[PDB]
DNA sequence: CGTCCAGTCTAC
DNA sequence: TAGACCTGGACGG
């Protein structure tokens, strides 16, 4: 997913195990080359955090809880098709790749990194990416300081469509988002991002994190089918009869309305 | 049956 | 910059 998708998984995280206790290991799926999860306890609560484009869980045995263990943090990117999802213990979904197991007593339950193509990853570290933006969502001065105060980087000589999924200044924007946020403003994909942020030292930054925010809101996105319904009515660009598209330099298509601007292929 | 389409990560 | 990493759904023959 993208911004919203990630923060949306990190609050199905956090409402559905909050009354839930895990224990035992962290089990991985044999296929999956991301690290094995060095961590046991016999009681432990998981809780999440967003941060632009990955996810944060920190697994929190409670007290008394053996064998003797500090909380544990993990950084998650979702990739193409990560999500999270609470299944019971034996009817895991077909690339849970990543479970947590609740202890008794209830339903057996298992919490689940679900990853269909395997271009998600975790690292044990628990730290961001270094590199990585701040949050467009949830630090959105911090995102906005960071872009105005670095116009000399090369990456805002790429067309703004480019440049506006380069994760060292837009943490959380993915391809749908540049889509929407552009046709807000009419701003032509192929305009130099140099060009469209140089006259800002409600703006282009300013939607970075409001049309973000606007999927957030719409609650959901299986977090099942209506949830869906009400984020492609919201859509008025990304897909849509009547827009125009193109690739981009890294083949990665974009969503537009009129003008495609200066830069086009 | 086949092609094509949907965010990093890394070797040239 | 170009290809690599993957699976499944749509659609075309």
């Amino acid at each position: 997913g993208q911004g919203p998708e990630l923060h949306l998984a990190s609050q199905f995280v956090n409402e559905a195990c909050r009354a839930l206790v895990f224990g035992g290991c962290v089990e991985k799926s044999s296929v999956s080359r991301n690290p094995e999860v060095p961590f046991e306890s016999s009681a432990y609560r998981i809780s999440a955090s967003a941060r632009g484009k990955e996810l944060r869980l920190i697994l929190s045995p409670l007290p008394g809880a053996q064998p003797q263990q500090e909380p544990l943090a993990l950084v998650f990117r979702f990739g193409m098709s990560g999500s999270f999802q609470l299944v019971p213990r034996e009817e895991l979904p077909r690339h849970a790749h990543l479970r947590f197991y609740t202890a008794p007593p209830g339903p057996r339950l298992a919490l689940c990194f679900v990853d269909i193509r395997r271009f998600g990853r975790w690292d044990l570290g628990g730290k961001w990416q270094p590199g990585r933006g701040p949050c467009v969502l949830q630090e959105y001065q911090q995102f906005r300081e960071n872009v105005l105060r670095n116009l000399a980087d090369k990456a805002f000589d790429r067309p703004i469509c480019e440049a506006l999924l380069d994760q060292r200044f837009f943490n959380g924007i993915g391809n749908y988002l540049r889509a929407e946020i552009l046709y807000r403003l009419k701003i032509p994909p192929f305009e130099k991002a140099r060009s469209v942020l140089e006259a800002l030292q409600p703006d282009l930054l300013e939607l970075c994190h409001s049309v973000p925010k606007e999927v957030v809101q719409l609650g959901g996105k299986g977090y099942g089918e209506e949830d869906f319904a009400a984020f492609r009515a919201w859509l008025r660009c990304y897909g849509m009869p009547g827009m125009s598209s193109l690739q981009d330099r890294h083949g990665r298509t974009i969503w537009f309305q009129g003008d495609p601007g200066p830069l086009a292929p």
